[PDB]
């Protein structure tokens, strides 16, 4: 039972599939190896962890963030003043542009080695509105047939930030408010890299689906015809209903997830409400599987 | 080559046109290997001017081999090898064959080939359309040829004519297959028949079947036979498809066809 495994911490899974809340810790203060190494099993099993109730500063959330790994800002994102590594996102109430993050993704996959993780901190945010959906990448790859597996697994897939702020975002009209997004340069914006469609996570060693929506192009070698509808059913696969769990937020809640095993999505319920939550990324290696 | 007979190709992709031949008389050695020949490379071969009794029509087709009518059709009277695809100018209703097919392919081993010899057509209306599954599977890309030339598909004909006992009979053939014949690799699925990519679920099969029926059937793999009386036409069962056309509506239209036997599909 979690009760007696975990000695230095409190773990409550939210699903049987992913995420968990954690408790009897204290993220202000520097963590002992005991109590980390727990945090980082939990994290390794429960893919996205939340902690309700830290009030920390932004030096506190940088620290805890680096026992992940380095900080390695993503490119799109603002950050707040005095602090490069801690980034924003931040809808005024008022405004109507495209919400962050509205489709189901995993952010910046286009990078040719994108994020490890991400540690979200809650600053202000409704009462209710603006849940934040995961899903678990290791059981949508466990649940596809064994014939299934054996016609994809060799398969690699063209990522690129083109309809985030490349040339296909540039040419069609919902866009995003300068509230939180950068101006990008749209070359940056158009290049392709080639990531595995199944990847092994280096810390658990599991294999899980790595294909999103908002930056996968076409599979490697295909046309897009041919890959069209490949791509389309691991989409509707992976986003199943049972494959998800659903977080909201408090303020002063942080939150984990896993950039490579998970995906996640912004909830637009909230229109007319101020939200507002900080975040730290945490630095990946390529892809691999 | 063609030393005894001519050869018109329809298209780049399939069909061709023979002449200088009289399907009435036994055909010498040097005579049918051409026309074998031409079989193979063109996969729809028709001769025009071709007034063949119906024995003479059951000998060209044994050339190709067994001749084993396949299991739905109705057959004229007094010769059970050869069989009706007959609409009457008073008939309604929708037309045999008017969905891009094969023939039977939920036997174990589906018809070879299927020589058929128009009677009474319209001036206009009634073609038939055709599309090599050669060119289907080689103009897809080498890696979507890697990615599916292992599977296998289930094929029934449940829907043709069972419950949608032996209409529910599930058979299994290579998504791509070699031809006995020619040694050249085609695609063989067809929305007909085909129920679901074996091994995989519904929600995985769909998609995909549903694709390659798309592709397959892209207006650029096609050609589009006209027919005349007299006209006998053979068609490659096992590396095309064909596909009738209703747009003959108040016009008689009737041809009588044969069957050959075919062998397993295999990889
Ligand atoms: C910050 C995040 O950027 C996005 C991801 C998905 C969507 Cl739909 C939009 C944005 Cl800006 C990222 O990918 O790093
Ligand atoms: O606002 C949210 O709930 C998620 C936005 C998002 O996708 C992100 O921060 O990368
Ligand atoms: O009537 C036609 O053009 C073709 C009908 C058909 O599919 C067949 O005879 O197998
Ligand atoms: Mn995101
Ligand atoms: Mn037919």
């Amino acid at each position: 039972p979690l009760s007696q495994r975990f000695e230095r911490i409190a773990v409550q899974p939210l699903t049987g599939v992913l995420g968990a809340e954690i408790t009897g810790v204290d993220l202000r203060e520097p963590l002992d190896d005991s109590t980390w190494n727990e945090i980082l099993d939990a994290f390794h099993t429960y893919q996205v962890i939340y902690f309700p109730g830290q009030a920390i500063t932004n030096e506190q959330h940088i620290a805890f963030s680096r026992r992940f790994g380095p900080v390695d800002p993503v490119p799109l994102l603002k950050s707040i003043e005095g602090y490069p590594e801690v980034q924003m996102i931040r809808r005024e109430a008022n405004e109507s542009g495209r919400v962050i993050g509205d489709d189901w993704h995993t952010d910046s996959t286009f990078l040719d080695a994108p994020p490890a993780a991400v540690v979200m901190r809650a600053i202000d945010v409704p009462e209710h509105g603006g849940d934040t959906g995961f899903l678990s990448m290791y059981t949508a790859w466990e649940t596809l047939s064994p014939t299934m597996q054996a016609t994809i697994e060799g398969l690699n897939v063209v990522h690129s930030a083109t309809r985030v702020f490349g040339s296909l975002y540039q040419a069609q009209n919902r866009r995003f408010s300068n509230t939180s997004v950068k101006v990008m340069d749209v070359d940056a914006g158009d290049r392709e890299t080639v990531h595995p469609l199944v990847v092994t996570h280096p810390g658990s060693g599991r294999k899980g689906l790595y294909v999103n929506q908002v930056y996968c192009q076409r599979i490697e070698g295909m046309t897009d015809a041919e890959s069209k509808p490949l791509l389309q059913f691991l989409y509707e696969h992976a986003t199943r209903f049972d494959f998800t769990c659903r977080v909201r937020w408090k303020k002063d809640q942080v939150l984990v997830w896993d950039n490579l095993c998970t995906m996640h999505r912004a909830v637009p319920d909230y229109a007319g409400k101020f939200r507002y939550l900080t975040r730290t990324t945490v630095g990946g290696v390529r892809p691999a599987r």
